[PDB]
This record gives structure tokens, sequence and C-alpha cells, in this order.
RNA sequence: UUAGGGUUAGGG
RNA sequence: UUAGGGUUAGGG
């Protein structure tokens, strides 16, 4: 009786400590809800724990109530779980990295920061906002950067590519550093 | 009739508009206190901004109360202001990096979370946790990482080397990357 | 079309 | 002496 799909509820848990099971990793997240899902990946051969796993909640919510527990010490071991990332944009660049930052393309030369700011609110608690503007011209440039406090709200937006903003069908991307592309 | 020193009330602020001179930088951060000393950093031949300055306070209190007014809009960009750091340290690697994360070695194999919890508290609010230990052997390393949810925390910290925490002379400075080292 | 200015570490 | 395990992205 799932309403929700499986991968808004799947959280991908890294950085498992070697002794995890799916049972240990079962009897540490099961006190934020019911799992439909708990697997420690392995190798074929060996079966030893290739230090990552995942777990699937019932409800959203559940997955929430999991991200607002961080830190989790799973088998004495911190360990860092994020929302679970289609097969797609995993082979897409920079698609795992953990960013406060969010590219916004698209928001086309009359967007201000309160638009960002009413939009994205919705997501997480916003630390800045910075409408990205031409030098010396103070043309806007189209597109802007948000950073928000936890790495999280940042994982739920960009799973979804697309936002209507201020009346513009715009682009939301992870932020890449200079020297990451 | 300054009590506290020189470098404890001055702040770094990197990113500086171009346009931004030492009145419009002083119009800015004396909103939080009076100012000893404010200079936007200059190239001897161009004079055109180098993109950084310093700002010094009186109190340590308005450095303080100026940090907690993150983020700052100077001259219509956002400034990433920094705790100064010495002439010395900033000729050592990474001491300008902003983390959140610091290293912290010497604990000596008896010392606990609850004594890094309870000496790094007054910092700063703390994320995580991690007391290093050899995986299968269970043997603790003597060394461990403290991370806070603030950068400014891990910035007050590390212009102090040394600290004494559970009657250990410690190093602390600031957790930098496999990758960086 | 929608990828940031890391000259963002010292003048006195 | 006091530098982390980025095999930390899919089994069904």
């Amino acid at each position: 009786s799932p309403k929700e799909p499986e991968q808004l509820r799947k959280l991908f848990i890294g950085g498992l400590s070697f002794e995890t099971t799916d049972e240990s990793l079962r009897s540490h997240f099961e006190q934020w809800g019911t799992l439909t899902d708990c697997v420690v990946m392995r190798d074929p051969n060996t079966k030893r724990s290739r230090g990552f796993g995942f777990v699937t909640y019932a409800t959203v919510e559940e997955v929430d109530a999991a991200m607002n527990a961080r830190p989790h010490k799973v088998d004495g071991r911190v360990v860092e779980p994020k929302r679970a990332v289609s097969r797609e944009d995993s082979q897409r660049p920079g698609a795992h990295l953990t960013v406060k930052k969010i590219f916004v393309g698209g928001i086309k030369e009359d967007t201000e920061e309160h638009h960002l700011r009413d939009y994205f609110e919705q997501y997480g608690k916003i630390e800045v906002i910075e409408i990205m503007t031409d030098r010396g011209s103070g043309k806007k440039r189209g597109f802007a950067f948000v950073t928000f406090d936890d790495h999280d709200s940042v994982d739920k937006i960009v799973i979804q590519k697309y936002h209507t903003v201020n009346g513009h069908n715009c682009e939301v991307r992870k932020a890449l550093s200079k020297q990451e592309m």
C-alpha cells in the first residue's frame, strides 16, 4: 500500500561501516518509520560490504523525519544519508556531490531576490540569494545562485530539474565550482 | 583605548565589489560598532581594487555581532568576511580555506565524544564528533574530527593552535581533505 | 538560450 | 608523536 513512489522514499546510506548488515541497518533506521526495503550492497564474489546501502520508508514523511535525525551513527560510525538519485542523473557529473548551493538558469532579467526567496523558501532555510549581473554594465545575466543551510534541501530540489519561477521555466542544477567543470 | 588585540578585532573582507571604497566599506560595517581601521586593498600602480579589504572594530564583541549579521551585501555584492589570519599562518597551507571541520590531534586513547563536546561547545554549535579508531582492531588512534554548523566557529578556534582537552595538550588544525595534502 | 570575479590575505 | 575508509550510487 505505498502511495508515494520508490525513489522519493529511498535513501542512499554511504560510508557504512563494513560490520553493517541488512539487519543492523534496519534495526537503526526503523526508529523513524517502517522500512519497505533495506539492503547493504556487497560484492558478488567476496560478499564483503561495499560501504553503502539503501533504505526505503513507507512514507516520505518518515524519510524527512529520518533526515531530521542527522547525524546517524550506525554500528559505531557516522554515515552520510542522501536522497536517492535516479540511475539517470547518477551518470551526470556532480549528482552525488554534497552541496548547499544550486544553479537557477532561465530567470530572464526580471526576477529579483524576493522571487527566488518566496519560491525556494518552501524547500528549506535560505542562506544567500545571488542574482548574477554583469559588472559595470549592471545588466542581469538571467541566472542566480541560491544557498541553503542544509544540503538535503538542495537534494530534494535537484531531483526535479524543472521549476516554474516568476513565470519562467527554469532549470535547477547543483552548484559546481569552476574546478569541477 | 583598545583592550583586545588588533588581529582578534580585525576581519578580512574578501570578494569586495570593485566599486567598494574605504568609505562605502566603512559605511556598511559601522552598523555593528565603531571601526578602528577600515581599508580597501588596491594595486599600488593602478589603484584598482584587489577584491578584498580589512575592517577592525573596537571590541571583539562588535566583531562577533558583525559575524552574526551574515550574509553581508556591500555595494550590491555578497562578501565573505573571515577572522583575520596571522601573516604567519597565512603562509601555511589551507589557512584561508572555509571549512566547518577541525582536526584534533593528541587526545591520547582515553578521550571520548563527551570530552570533545563539553570542551568545543564553548565555540559554537557542534554537528558531528568523530573519534577516529582503527577498524577491526577497535584501538583509538589518538585524534578526532569535530564538525560545526558555522565556519566562523572553526576560524575562531584555529587561531589558537594549542588547546588542553581532557588533560592533554592537543593541536587543532583545519580539516583538509586527502586531495589537499 | 541557463555557470560565479578565488587578486577572496596586509596597506598602515 | 597528532590526517579520515570517497567502493560513499542500485541488489531486487
